[PDB]
């Protein structure tokens, strides 16, 4: 952090093979301007460029045909020395990704302009709202915390789980009064004398219309250039 933000680092600006839901789950809502890149599960060979526009981000499918003529591997390229590559985002193509990342940093590719890399940024809960809650959990690790919002606590601490955003963290509060997202696989369920009722997490049972994972989208990630 601090000094790990760039377009030619392929470490902070490139998430690699991030899920279409996890690549936007973190980017979407980072700050005033942010962007990232995925590999598209369906298009493992084609990378994508996301750019936090509105509620969600802006998934854009890029194409890397690789510097190779039509039919051959590369018979005529080394000699001239100047051998370009094959990389196209929406409609405009150049060499690589970072080459087109700076091309729309202030040119508006589809409606959001290109900004700085999201990277880990920090934490950011992202839990849900409007739902019952209850206390019951006894931490099991000496954590420190990511920020002043997250929930650290040490081993042997009971938090008030506000909700189950995931299996890795369960929104909870510490016995001090502060709250945040705790480490699920680090704490557990514990009922000292307040079992309470309800659950919420057991609201559904994965019927036929919901299904696990999430609605598949075996298709392209659109293109920043459609009619502009």
């Amino acid at each position: 952090m601090a000094g790990n933000f760039d377009s030619e680092e392929r470490s902070s600006w490139y998430w690699g093979r991030l899920s279409r839901q996890e690549a936007v789950a973190l980017l979407q809502g980072q700050r005033h301007g942010v962007f990232l890149v995925r590999d598209s599960s369906t298009s493992p060979g084609d990378y994508v460029l996301s750019v936090s526009e509105n509620s969600r981000v802006s998934h854009y499918i890029i194409n890397s045909s690789g510097p190779r003529p039509p039919v051959p591997p590369s018979p005529a390229q080394p000699p001239p020395g100047v051998s370009p590559s094959r990389l196209r985002i929406g409609d405009q193509e150049f060499d690589s990704l970072p080459a087109l990342l700076e091309f729309y940093k202030i040119h508006y590719l589809d409606t959001t302009t290109l900004i700085e890399p999201v990277s880990r940024s920090r934490q950011g809960s992202g839990v849900i709202l409007r739902q019952e809650e209850a206390e019951y959990v006894r931490a099991l690790f000496d954590f420190n915390g990511n920020d002043e919002e997250d929930l650290p606590f040490k081993k042997g601490d009971i938090l008030r789980i506000r909700d189950k955003p995931e299996e890795q963290w369960w929104n909870a509060e510490d016995s001090e009064g502060k709250r945040g997202m705790i480490p699920v696989p680090y704490v557990e369920k514990y009922r000292p004398a307040s079992a309470s009722v309800s659950a919420l997490i057991g609201g559904n049972q994965e019927g036929s219309h919901p299904q696990p994972l999430g609605g598949p989208e075996p298709g392209p990630y659109a293109q920043p250039s459609v009619n502009t």
